[PDB]
């Protein structure tokens, strides 16, 4: 493998702030992290991203309000969960100012997302919901905005350090 | 002195996110920083805070959208600038997603703040306006969004480290 962690996130929500601080915190701890910063286009997710997932020991998912509003994010998650079943791929979900149960049940913003998918992407929805529901039933961290964010990140990155580095 | 840096910020804007990440970054560089996290009440600014500024080698000001909407922030800033004239207090302003000239000239959100001060705090406005205007003419960093924030922070704290270490070595 190439990376200790693959960072899956919604750029529109958290690219330049939370996920960047998280990315940087991971590196300071010697946790090699892939955080996509390339310009990308096309309807289908980039092969380079699917490969990076496969070459990562684990993924960190930054679930944010509009994460499911991105098809690339969802496809990402389907791939990540495949690696979870088939490889030894560890998965650490972060619920960033979103109710974990909304992700599990696709309610709230996540529900609005899938509503938009009904007419043109109906066949991919099943694998998407399943991957979404599976990831969200894993033990992760529910983060609120009422707390010091660097302490939230330190807690997250220490727990990942313990699981990936201490062996 | 007791601290290398006194962190002045508007809690409501940046307490739990940016200023916190800044705070933590400063600590990592061995920059002893005072960042107020106590419960405080009462109309007048806490004496512990004014003392803290006097016992700090410098202040970092996180100017944010609603900074001037807090009299405590403004009274804070006046003290900071006074220590700057009378003591050897260094001052590093960060313009966090706000236009430096809005601060300097009290336009935009900063102008709106002062409108509200007109009726009950008219007499304090002059030294407040002076402290904002002076502080904003110190060389600092204007931070926009759409930029990687941890890098913005690394850049700021690297510069502050070099400047505080050079100040100390020249003395």
């Amino acid at each position: 493998t190439t990376y200790d962690v693959f960072l899956s996130f919604r750029g529109e929500d958290t690219r330049y702030n939370f996920t960047d601080h998280l990315y940087s915190a991971l590196g300071r701890r010697g946790i090699r992290t892939f955080r996509d910063d390339r310009l990308r286009r096309g309807e289908a997710i980039a092969p380079e991203l699917l490969k990076a997932i496969e070459e990562s020991r684990s993924s960190v998912i930054v679930f944010s309000e509009n994460y499911a509003h991105s098809r690339w994010c969802l496809d990402e998650l389907v791939k990540i969960m495949e690696c979870q079943k088939d490889l030894g791929h560890a998965v650490f979900p972060i619920f960033y100012h979103v109710d974990p149960s909304h992700v599990r049940k696709q309610e709230g913003s996540f529900g609005e997302a899938f509503a938009g998918y009904e007419e043109n992407w109906k066949d991919k929805i099943p694998r998407w919901r399943t991957a979404l529901t599976e990831a969200a039933n894993l033990s992760g961290w529910h983060l609120l905005d009422d707390r010091y964010e660097s302490n939230q990140i330190k807690e997250i990155t220490n727990s990942i350090f313990r699981q990936l580095k201490c062996k």
